[PDB]
């Protein structure tokens, strides 16, 4: 009955339905943040999702900003995800990474000897970060040399590489929620005056040399990217946001990508907050002629009216996937959700992780074995 429990073609990738897992950071990497057995299981619980994005995973520590998020720049992070992956797929699902760099949303706590957060320009964004050693105030970040940017580039292309090495079936871009692209693509942070600031296009830049660079590695058709068109989430602004997405929206639907991802306007990173925005995917749907999905404060009704109504291709769900591992089986059987604790969002361990129970309990048994299947195979 329900669109969303339709199969979909991702241009050769059939995901089991319409639903996609949104990237959701949740700080439970281990050691020298290699994903764990644990993460195998929480990844494995919820491939009856059509779709997996991860958890965003940091591209070099430069690019790392909050405690105990996983890496995919060393050999020991590949072979920790090989185990996320291979659980998934085990299960028939389909994973993505997302791939990160958090720009000024950082501390130098985090950062190798102690340098300052890296950033298009050198502002500081409002408030505290959470550091190792306690709430922290915000550090002014260093300004990118225009020499610097091929170097993280770079960074991305690398990490594309080890993320075909895990054996993810695509690669996200993290271009949203003030991170370090979205700080270029926005007038309010980016006070560049060389090619990287300035114009709308020279705003752009770094996106598409990113684009470029992990395209080499991965086919366009299994490299998506992920925008917040109309957020003030972590102090960010532009001066024109319609002009600004309507033309990295219409340049990147010629790039014929895995899909553009794109928030509504209603989510500020990880909350819900109450806007007046015409910036959701309505305005965009028009000026994008791939697969395009559609993420941000849906329930069942509103994801299946967006489906039904030819606005988006794919609805994807963070908290409600965060406590209902076999969502699309409740929707299907219009059973009642899980609610999800935000108190256990953010580190800890199996609590409020994996322990969120299924309506059929072979699901969670299956989950289980092929997450030990994997560890053992992948030791
Ligand atoms: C705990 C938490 C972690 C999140 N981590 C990420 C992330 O790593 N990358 C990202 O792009 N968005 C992240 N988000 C935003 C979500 O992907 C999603 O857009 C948001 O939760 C709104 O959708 P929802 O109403 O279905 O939860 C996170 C949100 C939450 C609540
Ligand atoms: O560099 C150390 C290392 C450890 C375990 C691995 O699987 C790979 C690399
Ligand atoms: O750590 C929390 C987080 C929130 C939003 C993101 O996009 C990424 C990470
Ligand atoms: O890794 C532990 C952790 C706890 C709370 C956070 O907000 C982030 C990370």
């Amino acid at each position: 009955m329900l669109k969303l429990l339709e199969p979909f073609d991702l241009n050769g990738l059939e995901l089991a339905n319409r639903m996609v897992m949104a990237p959701l950071t949740r700080n439970r990497a281990g050691p020298r943040f290699v994903p764990t057995k644990m993460n195998a299981l929480y990844y494995a619980q919820r491939s009856g999702l059509g779709l997996i994005i991860t958890e965003a995973t940091q591209i070099s520590q430069q690019g790392m900003g909050y405690p105990d998020t996983p890496g995919i720049y060393t050999d020991e992070q590949v072979d920790g995800w090989r185990m996320v992956t291979e659980a998934v797929h085990r299960r028939e699902g389909c994973i993505f990474l997302q791939l990160w760099h958090v720009g000024r949303v950082s501390h130098s706590s985090f950062q190798p000897n102690g340098q300052l957060p890296v950033a298009p320009s050198a502002i500081a964004p409002e408030g505290e970060v959470m550091t190792y050693d306690g709430i922290k105030p915000f550090e002014t970040p260093r300004a990118l040399e225009t020499e610097e940017v091929a170097h993280i580039v770079e960074d991305y292309r690398k990490a594309a590489i080890n993320a075909k090495r895990a054996g993810f079936d695509g690669i996200e871009i993290h271009s949203a929620n003030g991170y370090l692209l979205h700080e270029f693509l926005e007038d309010g942070t980016n006070k560049r005056t060389d090619r990287y600031g300035g114009s709308i296009e020279n705003r752009a830049r770094i996106v598409f040399e990113v684009l470029d660079a992990v395209c080499k590695v991965y086919p366009s058709r299994r490299v998506g990217i992920r925008l917040s068109p109309d957020t003030e989430f972590m102090s960010m602004s532009d001066s024109d946001r319609p002009a600004l997405y309507s033309y990295l929206v219409q340049e990147l639907s010629r790039r014929e990508l895995a899909y553009l991802h794109l928030i509504e306007p209603r989510i500020k990173g990880n909350v819900d907050v109450e806007k007046e925005s015409s910036l959701n995917v309505e305005f965009f749907r028009p000026l994008y002629k791939g697969v395009l999905i559609t993420a941000g404060g849906y329930q069942k009704e509103t994801g299946e009216e967006r489906l039904q109504k030819q606005h988006a291709d794919l609805v994807a769900y963070g908290r409600w996937v965060i406590a209902n591992p076999d969502l699309p089986s409740r929707f299907e059987q219009n059973a009642p959700l899980n609610p999800y604790d935000r108190a256990t969002f953010y580190g800890g361990n199996e609590k409020g992780y994996t322990d969120y129970p299924f309506l059929d309990p072979r699901d969670s048994q299956e989950a289980l074995k092929e997450a030990e299947a994997a560890e053992r195979k992948w030791r």
